[PDB]
């Protein structure tokens, strides 16, 4: 088995982890990027993007990903095909072990993300990127003045269904429970929104199949009530499956700071925002976010890690 | 006087208000941004950009800038040369003064940026964007293993002068005074590398002249020292004046906490973190952050801002 040492490690091939690389490598810091098993991220399992900025047409998530990997090779980071499935973030060097070798560093960047999880239903999985979606604030531009579904009953579904209906002509809240499990604010203006205006509630009912055209989505079938089996049918053209991320964190489970699954940053606006609770190792993207969860946030983010990480390798 | 009232007003159009002008037109709050004089920010002021995450290739400051304008065009952001002179944020809704009317709205966001100064010499002047500079992260990497010259005393210009030893063959420190009035971190770090290392110091001197040639500076002229008149000549490849950054937020005293004139906001990672000491008042870009200082970063704080804005209106 192997043994490589860096000075500097990131880990993740999403946009934190490219940006934290090209700001990593023009600070001479010859970086090493370990891509995990989704090569470029979650943005590689999306369509269109039209809110990276300066990027107004023809951009996909496959090709911003495409273009930022370009990038970090045009500056010689130096990329890594592996997964790291075990870590010792307590001596130093810090120690990762891969699936092909062990690695060690002086600083490391995390940048794993938290990915959307969804229904697993056939026909779910054949609308995806064409009328099914898991990112409202992304994607809920595209259905403006039009039926929208959401599913879910925690608090990233009731917030994309209270997003959403400022864009749509009605928003329709499917749930199993008869019952919303989100914060007392979030359901005080769902209610103001089901009693004065947009928002249809669907209360004890499971998504059966998602039905559609050649060019997308066009109705979901629901089923159940609480004792009985009474099957509705709605109309909607874009379905926003919004059942949870899962924060890429278990690998730093008693090593690091989480909180619900995320990895807690120091933030604040003095300086070595992203570092995490142990000292040299910091935190961009999804993996620390869970509020914006947007790419030029993680990039954002991607490049506030790799200054941090050249100011502690420098001992500022 | 007209007096046009907004939902969501922006102020700024540099990358941040640009940004947050494209995610606050996807969330269709039908944003309305003052460009300010400086129409496309600093960024304008810059010839090539290899940093902003995703263009590895031919990006310029200007092309840049005139993408992003195209990109908020595109989903109607109603924008508005002019620059606010007065500003009222404790009464609602704020209203702001222009020289071209007044504007109110229920919600702010202020990207008013922090500008670089300079030496106001004509040789200087000359070689802007040709081996003159101002920020060392951006374009320190074009002067990989050449000489470089910074000139500054207080902490931007150990900083740079530190960031750059690591990319350049040697760095000179020049100085009016006979001592840096930075950090004592950064003062510390700053005589080990003078000592054992890549830092030559150059402490009561000023600058006389950037001379050059087709293709951009090739030297600088150095007088002075405490008393007498040696003058200097250093053969140096890049200058990067590091004398200071003037955030924009003159028109903010008494309104808001400022810190070092810099806009304070909530950070943290609970959301609302680009909310101001007002309620409603959100700030994203340079304004609001003195140590990254980045398109990208700006750019991040941006979206983060629009959310924030849609966030608050909506009553969450
Ligand atoms: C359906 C959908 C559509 C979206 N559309 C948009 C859009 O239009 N615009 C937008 O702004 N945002 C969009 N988003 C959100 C965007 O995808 C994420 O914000 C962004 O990808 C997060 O970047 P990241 O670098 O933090 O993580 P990710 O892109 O999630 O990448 C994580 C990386 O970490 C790696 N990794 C994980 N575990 C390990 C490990 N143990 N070892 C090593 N590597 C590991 C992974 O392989 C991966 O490369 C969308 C999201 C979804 C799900
Ligand atoms: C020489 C140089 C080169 C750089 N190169 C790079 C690079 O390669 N890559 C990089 O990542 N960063 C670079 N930067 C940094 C980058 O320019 C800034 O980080 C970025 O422009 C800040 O964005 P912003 O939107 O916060 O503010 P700015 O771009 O500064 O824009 C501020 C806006 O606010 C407006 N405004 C000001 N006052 C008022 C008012 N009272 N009313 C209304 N509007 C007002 C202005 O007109 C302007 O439109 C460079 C900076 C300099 C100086
Ligand atoms: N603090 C905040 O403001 C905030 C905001 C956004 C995100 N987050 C973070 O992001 C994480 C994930 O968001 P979340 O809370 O929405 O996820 P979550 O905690 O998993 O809640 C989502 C719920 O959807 C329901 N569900 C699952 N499968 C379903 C199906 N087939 N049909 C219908 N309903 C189904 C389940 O609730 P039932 O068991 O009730 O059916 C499930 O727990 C959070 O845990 C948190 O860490 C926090
Ligand atoms: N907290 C931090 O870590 C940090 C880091 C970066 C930026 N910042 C923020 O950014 C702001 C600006 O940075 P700064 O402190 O460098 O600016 P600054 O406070 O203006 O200090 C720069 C100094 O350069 C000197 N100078 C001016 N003209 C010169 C010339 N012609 N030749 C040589 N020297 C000249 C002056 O010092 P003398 O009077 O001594 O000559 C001047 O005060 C700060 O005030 C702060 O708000 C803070």
């Amino acid at each position: 088995g192997t043994t490589k040492h860096s000075k500097l490690l990131i880990l993740g091939s999403g946009p934190a982890g490219y940006t934290a690389a090209v700001y990593a490598a023009r600070a001479n810091l010859q970086p090493v990027l370990i891509t995990g098993m989704e090569k470029g991220g979650q943005l590689t399992t999306t369509t269109e993007v039209e809110n990276w900025p300066g990027d107004p047409n023809d951009l996909t998530g496959p090709l911003l990903m495409e273009r930022m990997h370009e990038h970090a090779t045009k500056f010689e980071t130096e990329i890594i095909f592996d997964h790291i499935n075990k870590v010792d973030l307590q001596n130093r060097p810090f120690r990762l072990n891969g699936d092909n070798g062990e690695y060690t560093c002086d600083a490391l960047i995390i940048a794993t993300g938290a990915s959307a999880r969804y229904l697993g239903l056939p026909s779910e999985e054949a609308f995806k990127g064409r009328g099914v979606s898991a990112c409202a604030t992304s994607d809920g531009f595209f259905y403006r003045n039009q039926k929208v579904a959401v599913i879910g009953g925690g608090n990233t579904a009731v917030e994309e269904a209270l997003y959403l209906s400022n864009i749509a002509s009605e928003v329709h809240l499917i749930h199993r429970r008869d019952g919303f499990r989100a914060e007392k604010i979030l359901i005080k203006r769902l209610m103001d929104k089901v009693e004065n205006g947009n928002i249809i509630l669907h209360t004890n009912r499971t998504l059966e199949e998602v039905t559609g055209d050649q060019m997308g989505v066009t109705g979901v079938r629901l089923r159940d009530t609480q004792n009985s089996d009474n099957i509705e049918s709605l109309d909607v053209a874009g379905l926003f499956v919004a059942i949870g991320h899962s924060p890429n964190t278990a690998i730093f489970e008693g090593q690091l700071e989480l909180e619900n699954g995320y990895i807690k940053v120091q933030s604040g606006i003095h300086g070595n925002a992203t570092q995490t609770s142990i000292p040299g190792v910091f935190a961009a993207g999804d993996v620390m976010d869970h509020i914006y969860r947007q790419a030029i946030t993680s990039a954002g983010t991607g490049c506030m890690a790799a200054l941090d990480a050249e100011r502690y390798l420098d001992g500022l």
